[PDB]
């Protein structure tokens, strides 16, 4: 009845998965088919997408430092995840995590989205701050659901084109 | 829009709350009014109640050692939370956490129960293993909802009386 197995040492698990906690994979989920989505995210990694999570997101930056690019109160903010920091993100706060350091490790906890509760993935214009493109998705497996989403944005100048000032978003790298 | 405040250093937070992570309080919730219930549980503490949580329970034993008394497959099992261990408990697995060490610290993450989804708190007969008493509760604030529940069990020989073999459960301490 211990569907998720017995307790196990977390720092050693992180050490054993260090080759997954770097490009191109970067992150690895701890338990499968659970309501709590428990993930360890490594580095380095940079991204331009902002996530609109309809539920809360918990962060515990166990090793190394990272930071979150955020939209707060209509203003573009930064929240540092220094080593040892914990943080709870409220639903729908747009966030774009940047992880500059190799060997870094962050525990991220989410939970499964019920049917009909959609996740949003957004990009914003560096020139005028307007929203450039949003895709909503019924998230079942981020590891595989999202790479094709991101790739389709990078590949389309039309998706990347700002509707306000016409500036074409750079795509993959800022 | 950062309803739960900015990130902060977790080990230092644990150090600053060490006086709450011991009797009589024992535990302290990190953020209030959040969907994710984030708690740090200290020690020492022993208990005879088993919890029937209708949702999952995540454990990260950061400092010191503890263990969980469990009911697994109709058999009374023990799952050690050695220092550094993480663990995900599936819904409805009956569990009774024992925390023998002072200075220990365990991160426990749950989430709010929707209306109508009840928590159970149970005691079992040491002599024959039968269920002695169960109370169901709409859990809103464990810190204050549950002490009167536990106290009412300790105070009533009738609640503590095993319906199978008549043995009166010892109450507070095993
Ligand atoms: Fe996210
Ligand atoms: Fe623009
Ligand atoms: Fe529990
Ligand atoms: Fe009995």
């Amino acid at each position: 009845m211990l569907t998720y197995g017995a307790p196990f040492n977390f720092p050693r698990w992180i050490d054993e998965h260090a080759h997954l906690l770097k490009p191109p994979v970067g992150n690895r989920q701890v338990w499968q088919d659970s309501d709590f989505i428990v993930t360890v995210v490594g580095g380095p990694n940079h991204r331009t997408d902002y996530h609109d999570d309809p539920l809360e997101e918990f962060f515990y930056q166990l090793r190394g430092n990272a930071y979150l690019n955020l939209w707060v109160d209509g203003r573009r903010e930064r929240a540092d995840l220094k080593e040892g920091d914990i943080f709870l993100l409220p639903p729908h706060v747009r966030h774009s995590p940047q992880r500059p350091e190799a060997g870094s490790a962050c525990l991220v906890i989410e939970r499964q989205r019920p049917a009909g509760m959609l996740d949003g993935f957004e990009w914003y214009c560096d020139a005028c701050g307007h929203l450039v493109h949003r895709v909503e998705v019924q998230l079942k497996s981020a590891v595989t659901d999202l790479p094709p989403l991101f790739e389709s944005f990078y590949a389309s100048e039309d998706k990347r084109r700002c509707p306000h000032c016409g500036q074409v978003h750079p795509g993959r790298a800022a």
